[PDB]
């Protein structure tokens, strides 16, 4: 019983939205569009693969098509905004004092890599909710 247009994968529903919002506003929009939803957490490589395939089937702009997920940095540590425990990462985690504390799926790698972006930047986003 996933909403029309949402990905159904292993007990969860995922909604891809091309509305380009800053990270905190994207999280707020997810919570509002479906009861219990959040920016997506990703806990296995198979979940990651399914999400990338789902997004890649949509029509995109030429460039700058990164997609927010629910990973954010606070007190120097990355965590999921849905409160779930971390089990999987495709984020590089490198020597960055650049002030970029919110994660995206990177379009240039077919959403294979996660990158960190400034939380005020506008990006498309993907929501997740339990079925």
């Amino acid at each position: 019983k996933c909403p029309k247009g949402w990905l159904d994968f292993r007990g969860n529903c995922y909604g891809y939205f091309r509305y380009e919002l800053p990270w905190k506003r994207a999280e707020a929009w997810c919570r509002s569009i479906r009861a219990g939803a959040h920016l997506a957490s990703i806990h296995t490589s198979e979940e990651h693969r399914a999400i990338a395939k789902f997004i890649s089937q949509y029509h995109h702009g030429e460039e700058e098509e990164d997609v927010w997920i629910g990973l954010f940095r606070w007190n120097s540590v990355w965590a999921w905004i849905d409160g779930s425990k971390k089990h999987y990462s495709a984020l590089d985690d490198d020597d960055y004092p650049k002030g970029k504390h919110c994660a995206v799926l990177d379009e240039s790698s077919g959403f294979l890599s996660w990158d960190n972006d400034s939380c005020g930047e506008r990006n498309a986003f993907i929501c997740k909710c339990t079925a």
